[PDB]
């Protein structure tokens, strides 16, 4: 109404990107929430460095409206006359037009633009919003922001681009019962009424809009002091105060470690962490005020699993890395997002490894990031690490496996190639150089090239400017050639077009005889290279350190199987996992006969290590799901793999004994036993479940999930379903809540699963943050695979309206269709996608799940008989 929408394209505001010549220096931001009303108002003053003649000034704004006609100042101080304001929806701009036009800011003086705005706190988990929780029977409120990537513009009008760094002084007018937090410490608190307080924070260092954060809360706090002498506090509900302790410990330890590792001081005087009762992502690295989902921050040693403990530790560490990589140095544009996320996903393992020494964290990188993303990046519908993005939906989409996991994986290879010491120093120099500014990928290579003198740009560009990765083909034990690895054998290996033509500069490592050698495999060695006393066995890619797969000659693979059966310890735990992972991926890709891959599983009755079991289970889970409906194959696969885990499942038992990694092993090994239908394992689950239903017995923390799942699956009924639902409401610990939701999703009852799906529309029962988690759990249920799939179709309009097409999690929900493997199911998917063709942030996931389902159909056609023969002949 005041700044009406206009379809006027005839200006520079038609461009997706902000202009080069308008730059913010300082933001004066004031917001006043009306918490009980779900509204807020605010005014913002922005100091602007103008570089070119313009009759129009524009910046980002979404949903939140301008309420007063904005006022502009010249660097001299004079009021500039304003003809009109208008909104341009297509690119999310509010544009104001001066009568006349004005000239560049020449000296130390700047233009000043102030605008008045009003927005909503309800119906959303982005921008500035309010949510509730219960304390001593009273409903309490908390308000916070969440901006990454393009949501700062919902909170307040701003230049919402990562490279438009400005300095911030924030103030909030709030009721006095509430405290206020932001990026910086409190500077002054002044009484407005005897009811309202105005909290003003001290000036920030230069930072990006997406990092700007404020909150209004009535939380308690657990406190720690760094070696720097700076306060590190975690804000937490009084009820949950005891569960903030562990996160407090890790923050201390990892904060102290990183400041020392990066040779650079944390740029702010304090650091705060807070978990919002309803929060849309895992966690957010808002400088000095890191926000969390409760499951990623709050941990109870008496109730939470080792899995949960590691998750809290890892996310906290991840969030800390960002204080350096992301906050101090930011990417210039979202195309270089991996400079934030890859680095965070890499250093997270070093952080936690320092804090928890016997967790074998560096090895766990293989399970968490490397091997899972080698599945992703073997699809045609992957994308290069450096990604072209032209809409907010494309921007948000690239917060994915590639940015995080592949980013992490190629740094891991890079570090090993370049040696840790030099990698460390190179990172420090980069951090020194671009501090409080923005960097491109090219800048990071040059920094490490200064630190090692190795050809970093030349080599790392191949891993970064094209999607995918190579398989090394072994000829004659010693000759290797490279070829792009694709899961679909029919796919065109040259597509989509790449300047580098899908050949890589591969840093290659191998183990001769406990002795390690290194070679860079050059791109232009078109006919391959030869690996430098006379040998009978070459172990290529030790600990799967390089982002590629190795395909040995079939005779070699045969010998590996035999060697595993004789003495499996001949290979390290990591090497076993890697060989198993490669073989099964190769078999999946029709590059190795399945009988050869399956032969590697024969030794398993003697396997006792975490890493090989995890990758075995990953590979079997896929094969088993492809044959779910096959009454001939399934029992045979079940019978075999049941026999292979039985010894380790029996050996570890149903009890929380041993170190961290052992406890993780027990979880997944007992789970697989249950999955494979081991009567004794299932009876343990039922027995414990029955006891838990008696309402006193606290289950062993690392067995709970399994007990809820397989207990409910095997002996669940309405009475125990209702009980479980009550328990979920009653527990304060989010980590327990999440397990109970999985339990509820496990019942073998269409009526009860139907009730559960209906609860998704009930915001008093299922939090907005948990809807997609629940749908995904239900999709795992043998009945619910189809129910969840059908429910998202029937309720698509509802979900879009509730979340918007810009919601990443909504975009991704179609991946519940991944297990599909028939032409009928593919037709359903295509029909539904054609009916709702506006995919938003779901565009990539749609492409990916379609490719996956097409692959599944082909896979069945190619491999059913082969796999059938192997099992039939064996049993
Ligand atoms: C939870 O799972 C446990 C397995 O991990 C079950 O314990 C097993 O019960 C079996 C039957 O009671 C035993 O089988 C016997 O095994 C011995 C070999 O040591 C054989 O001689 C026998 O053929 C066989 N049956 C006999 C002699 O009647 C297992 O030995 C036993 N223990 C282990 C460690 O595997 C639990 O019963 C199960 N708990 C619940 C509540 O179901
Ligand atoms: C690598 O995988 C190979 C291919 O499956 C294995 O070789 C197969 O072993 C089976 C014995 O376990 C044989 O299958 C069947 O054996 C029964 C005996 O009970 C006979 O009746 C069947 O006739 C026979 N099947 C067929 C089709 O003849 C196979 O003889 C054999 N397959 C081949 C092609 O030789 C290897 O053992 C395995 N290598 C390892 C573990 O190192
Ligand atoms: C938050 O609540 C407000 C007010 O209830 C919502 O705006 C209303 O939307 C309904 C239904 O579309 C209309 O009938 C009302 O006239 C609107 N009220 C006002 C004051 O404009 C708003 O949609 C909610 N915000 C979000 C983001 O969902
Ligand atoms: C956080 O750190 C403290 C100290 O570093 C951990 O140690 C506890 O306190 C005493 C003495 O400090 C130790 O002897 C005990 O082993 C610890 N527990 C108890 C109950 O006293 C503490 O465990 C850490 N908090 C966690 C992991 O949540
Ligand atoms: C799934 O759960 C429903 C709900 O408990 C079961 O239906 C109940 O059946 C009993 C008798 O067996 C009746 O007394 C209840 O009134 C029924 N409830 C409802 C809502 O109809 C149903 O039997 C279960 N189905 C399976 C296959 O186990
Ligand atoms: C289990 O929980 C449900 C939900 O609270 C119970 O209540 C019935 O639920 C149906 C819908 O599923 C409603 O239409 C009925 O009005 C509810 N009946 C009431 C409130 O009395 C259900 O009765 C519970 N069953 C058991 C065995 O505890
Ligand atoms: C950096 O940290 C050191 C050691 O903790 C401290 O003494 C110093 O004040 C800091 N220097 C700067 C420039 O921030
Ligand atoms: C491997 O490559 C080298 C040099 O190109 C050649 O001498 C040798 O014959 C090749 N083949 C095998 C099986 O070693
Ligand atoms: N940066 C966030 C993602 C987001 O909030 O969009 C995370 O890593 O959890
Ligand atoms: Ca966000
Ligand atoms: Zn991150």
């Amino acid at each position: 109404d005041i700044c009406p929408a206009s379809e006027d394209e005839s200006g520079q505001w038609k461009n997706f990107r902000l202009p080069d010549f308008v730059n913010p220096v300082h933001y004066d931001l004031h917001v006043k929430p009306l918490l009980e009303e779900d509204t807020y108002t605010g005014t913002v003053s922005i100091s602007i460095n103008l570089s070119a003649p313009t009759r129009y000034l524009w910046l980002h704004l979404r949903e939140t409206r301008i309420t007063r006609l904005p006022e502009l100042k010249r660097p001299s101080g004079d009021q500039v006359q304003v003809r009109r304001c208008f909104e341009y929806k297509k690119q999310e701009y509010v544009v104001v037009e001066a009568e006349e036009e004005l000239t560049p800011s020449s000296g130390d003086g700047l233009y000043l633009l102030t605008m008045e705005f009003a927005g909503w706190l309800n119906g959303s988990l982005v921008g500035f919003y309010r949510t509730t929780y219960t304390e001593n029977g009273r409903v309490k409120s908390i308000a916070a922001t969440d901006h990454e990537p393009t949501d700062a513009r919902k909170s307040f009008p701003c230049f919402d681009e990562p490279n438009k760094k400005a300095t911030y002084t924030i103030s909030i007018t709030h009721p006095k019962e509430y405290g206020a937090l932001s990026n910086m410490p409190v500077a002054k608190e002044e009484s407005v009424d005897d009811k309202w307080t105005r909290t003003t924070f001290e000036k920030s260092v230069p930072m990006s809009t997406y990092l700007v954060c404020f909150a209004v809360h009535q939380f308690d706090s657990v406190k720690r002091i760094s070696n720097s002498g700076k306060p590190l506090t975690i804000y937490v509900q009084p009820e949950q105060k005891h569960t903030a302790e562990y996160a407090a410990n890790i923050t201390k330890s990892v904060f102290d470690y990183f400041e020392e590792y990066f040779a650079m001081n944390y740029s702010l005087p304090k650091l705060d962490k807070i978990a919002i009762p309803d929060f849309g992502t895992g966690a957010m690295e808002n400088w000095g005020l890191i926000t969390y989902r409760e499951t990623n921050l709050l941990y109870d040693p008496k109730e939470s699993a080792s899995s949960n403990q590691q998750r809290v530790a890892t996310v906290v560490a991840h969030e800390l890395v960002h204080q350096w990589f992301g906050n101090i140095v930011t990417m210039d544009w979202w195309e270089d997002l991996w400079l934030n996320e890859g680095f965070a996903s890499f250093f997270e393992f070093l952080g936690v490894n320092h804090a928890e020494t016997d967790w074998q964290m560096r090895d766990q990188m293989l399970l968490e990031d490397v091997l899972p993303v080698q599945e992703d990046d073997s699809l045609m519908s992957s994308h290069p690490i450096i990604v072209t993005v032209t809409t907010p939906d494309e921007i948000t989409s690239v917060f994915d496996g590639i940015s995080y996991s592949k980013g992490s994986s190629i740094l891991r290879m890079l570090e090993d190639w370049i040696k840790p010491e030099n990698f460390q120093k190179g990172c420090q120099m980069y951090l020194e150089k671009y501090q409080f500014k923005n960097a491109k990928t090219s800048d990071f290579w040059a920094a490490l090239e200064e630190a090692s003198r190795l050809p970093v740009k030349e080599v790392m560009d191949t891993w970064t400017r094209q999607m995918g990765y190579p398989v090394l083909n072994v000829n004659g034990v010693k000759n290797i050639t490279q070829k792009r690895f694709l899961l679909d054998p029919r796919a065109n290996p040259s597509q989509p077009p790449s300047d580098l033509g899908y050949t890589w500069n591969i840093p290659v490592k191998w183990t001769e005889d406990n002795i390690t050698s290194s070679v860079l495999f050059n791109r232009s060695e078109k006919e391959g290279i030869t690996l430098n006393s006379g040998n009978a066995f070459l172990k290529i890619n030790p600990d799967h350190i390089g982002f590629y797969r190795v395909n040995y000659e079939v005779a070699t693979w045969d010998s590996i199987a035999t060697a595993l059966s004789l003495n499996h310890k001949t290979f390290s735990s990591a090497d076993r996992a890697s060989l198993i992972d490669d073989a099964f991926a190769l078999a999946r890709a029709q590059l190795l006969d399945y009988k050869v891959a399956l032969n590697l599983t024969k030794y398993l009755k003697r396997e006792e290590n975490f890493l090989p079991w995890q990758r075995v289970i990953s590979a079997v889970t896929y094969i088993i799901s492809m044959f779910e409906d096959d009454k001939e194959l399934y029992p045979m696969i079940e019978e075999y793999f049941q026999g292979q885990v039985k010894p380790i499942a029996d050996s570890l038992g149903w009890n929380d004994a041993g170190d961290h990694v052992t406890k993780l092993l027990r979880s997944s090994v007992l789970g697989f036993a249950c999955k494979m239908g081991d009567r004794e394992a299932l009876n343990n689950a039922s027995s414990l479940f029955e006891q838990w239903l008696n309402g006193t017995v606290s289950l062993p923390v690392n067995l709970r999930l399994l007990v809820y799942r397989y207990g409910m699956q095997n002996s669940g009924n309405e009475i125990s379903w209702n009980y479980t639902l009550e328990q979920y409401q009653k527990t304060s610990l989010a980590q327990e809540k999440e397990k109970l939701l999985y339990g509820l999703a496990s019942v073998k009852n269409v009526t009860l699963l139907s009730r559960y799906l209906d609860l998704l529309k009930d915001t008093n029962l299922i939090k907005t943050q948990d809807v997609f988690t629940v749908i995904r759990y239900i999709s795992y249920n043998s009945y619910g695979k189809n129910m969840a799939w059908n429910w998202i179709q029937l309720n698509w309009d509802y979900l879009v309206n509730r979340y918007t097409l810009n919601n990443r999690n909504l975009g991704r929900i179609v991946t519940i269709a991944e297990p599909f493997n028939t032409e009928l199911q593919l037709w359903q998917m295509e029909s539904f996608f054609a009916k709702y063709p506006q995919a938003g942030a779901g565009e990539k996931p749609r492409e990916q799940v379609l490719e996956t389902v097409k692959n599944n159909i082909e896979w069945l056609k190619q491999h059913r008989n082969t796999i059938r023969e192997w099992f039939f002949n064996l049993l």
